[PDB]
DNA sequence: AACCCGGAGAC
DNA sequence: CTCCGGGTTGT
């Protein structure tokens, strides 16, 4: 694994911007929201996930399309350590509905954003006692507990891309034009409790093709507009 | 299995 | 806010 110096990241970010719009290789294309991230990784020579460390060594690398209305940033994924499993939560709270991409395919889905301070429409909420005890409740009923390790996101390099071409098409292209270094991470108990940090469940199942469920892992996420509540220091790199 | 890479529109 | 995907890695 290469450990990128801060200066090497800055230099590389300028080189990347200077390349203009980058294309999706034919063999990479898979009708995939995440392709912006795959393209950005390739530019940093990131060849596989590393279990211990952020992608760049000291920093975790994240790419995002610069949408006017911007989806949350996914920080990382983690299964609950105790209580109900994600498949058990899916069994109970999932709902049957056509695929949003392909209306002719019937799915069972649980795509839900769960947060502290409020019950969502499915009755789900979070509370945290410590960072290693984040609990999922359905109403006043305890379900599960997460023990989250924040180590990999202590420092981020977040890079925004402009796009041309249809979203998730083979012709989609990406110009990385802005980037930020985020550091001095805050304790997350209050951020969970106050609904700044959220947890998305992203499980579905292709019933039409008689397939098993696909649990994409509980996603810890945060709106881009609230990054200043998670990190005390945000520095423009590009 | 349990992580990885990320999205949309309504009001 | 409700609601939404594509993968590989580890057993
Ligand atoms: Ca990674
Ligand atoms: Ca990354
Ligand atoms: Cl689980």
């Amino acid at each position: 694994m290469k450990i990128w110096s801060k200066e090497e990241v800055v230099n590389k970010l300028h080189e990347i911007k200077n390349k203009g719009y980058l294309s999706v290789p034919t063999d990479m294309f898979r009708t995939d929201d995440g392709v912006v991230g795959q393209i950005l990784e390739r530019q940093f020579g990131v060849q596989e996930n590393n279990i211990t460390l952020g992608d760049l060594g000291e920093f975790e690398l994240k790419g995002m399309r610069n949408r006017k209305a911007k989806s949350n940033l996914t920080l990382f994924h983690k299964k609950p350590v105790a209580g109900q499993t994600v498949i058990q939560i899916f069994n109970r709270f999932g709902y049957v509905k056509p695929s949003s991409r392909n209306p002719e395919v019937m799915k069972k889905k649980l795509f839900t954003t769960i947060k502290g301070g409020r019950l969502n429409n499915l009755g789900l909420t979070l509370n945290a006692k410590h960072a290693s005890e984040i609990n999922l409740y359905y109403q006043d009923e305890y379900l599960s507990t997460w023990d989250l390790n924040l180590s990999k996101i202590e420092k981020l390099v977040l890079v925004f891309a402009e796009t041309i071409g249809r979203a998730n098409s083979p012709e989609e292209q990406f110009h990385f034009t802005k980037a930020y270094m985020l550091t001095e991470i805050n304790d997350i108990t209050s951020l969970i409790n106050d609904g700044v940090l959220v947890m998305d469940l992203c499980i579905d199942q292709d019933l039409s093709k008689s397939k098993g469920p696909h649990d994409r892992g509980p996603h810890l996420r945060i709106p881009i507009s609230k990054l200043d509540k998670l990190y005390r220091n945000i520095e423009r790199l590009l």
